[PDB]
């Protein structure tokens, strides 16, 4: 899928996490930021058309996808041992990664 | 172990898991395989002989087992849960990081 | 928190581990040894003051932790099975990471 749409992806699963009643609601939307992410993680951003994808900027921009599919799995751990809460609380905590990487690269 | 038997490792194993009964069967190769990646990891391979340790196409030589333990780790986590068919259809996927590696590497 | 209490908490836990009667000891610490080696890999330490915080060694300064990071997981997985004596095994093994960290920026 398009960079945009995996955004949307981590966007609204996003808020169905920080909505959801139970463990498999959370496990299921991980899930998915995970493929999304990943499939982001392929693509070239408009800020880097100019780039080669070997630069250190395309090399920096891969990183910062595999900071935030670190961060879904352990939330997927706590997702996958009914801890429904502190899995939100990690789903939220992501934000600063989907921020750090939208203020140098977006 | 050498890059070569490491190679190997990564590649029986593979084929140990797409023909497995169970889920002790996948969770042992996948179990072989984080190791065998881990140790090829530390390899420096023959189109590489020429670069330091900390050349940029080391650095991504290294960052391409990253990778692959990061799916083998999610393999894992879906051999854990008893999911044996979807588990060895993730061992399937992991053949385009092995080729990826290998176009630009091997 | 600062590099070098992290750093405490690192050594701290990893005493903790090697002396542990059981699982929920282990599973604690390695939580813990996750929390610090993340919020380590947010610092810049001294010997690399003089670097941007996107040069390539600053980039393989924050590698160190990522790496860290994989292991402490994969000792997690052993506690969360209940493998009380190869979780120590692993967090063992971690040494090695923490001292190749070591010998190049400390
Ligand atoms: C879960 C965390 C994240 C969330 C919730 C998120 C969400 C979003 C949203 C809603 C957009 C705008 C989509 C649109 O309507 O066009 C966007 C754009 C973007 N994001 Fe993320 N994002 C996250 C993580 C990341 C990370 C880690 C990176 C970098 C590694 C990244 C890089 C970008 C870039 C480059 C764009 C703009 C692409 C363009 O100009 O077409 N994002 N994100
Ligand atoms: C599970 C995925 C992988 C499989 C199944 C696999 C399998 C193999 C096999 C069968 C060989 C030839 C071994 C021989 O008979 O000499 C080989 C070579 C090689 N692979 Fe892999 N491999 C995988 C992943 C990777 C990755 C991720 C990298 C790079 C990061 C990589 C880099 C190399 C290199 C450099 C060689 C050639 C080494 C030499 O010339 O001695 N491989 N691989
Ligand atoms: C679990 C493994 C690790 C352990 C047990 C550990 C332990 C320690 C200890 C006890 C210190 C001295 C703290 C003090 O009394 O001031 C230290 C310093 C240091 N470590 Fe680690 N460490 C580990 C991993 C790492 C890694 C992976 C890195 C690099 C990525 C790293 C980089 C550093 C640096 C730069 C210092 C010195 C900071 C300064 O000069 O203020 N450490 N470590
Ligand atoms: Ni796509
Ligand atoms: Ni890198
Ligand atoms: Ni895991
Ligand atoms: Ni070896
Ligand atoms: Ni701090």
């Amino acid at each position: 899928a398009d960079l945009e749409d995996n955004m949307e992806t981590l966007n609204d699963n996003l808020k169905v996490i920080e909505k959801a009643d139970n463990a498999a609601q959370v496990k299921d939307a991980l899930t998915k930021m995970r493929a999304a992410a990943l499939d982001a993680q392929k693509a070239t951003p408009p800020k880097l058309e100019d780039k080669s994808p070997d630069s250190p900027e395309m090399h920096d921009f891969r990183h910062g996808f595999d900071i935030l599919v670190g961060q879904i799995h352990d939330a997927l751990h706590l997702a996958n041992e009914g801890k429904v809460k502190e899995a939100q609380a990690a789903a939220e905590q992501l934000k600063t990664t989907c921020n750090a990487c939208h203020q140098k690269y977006r």
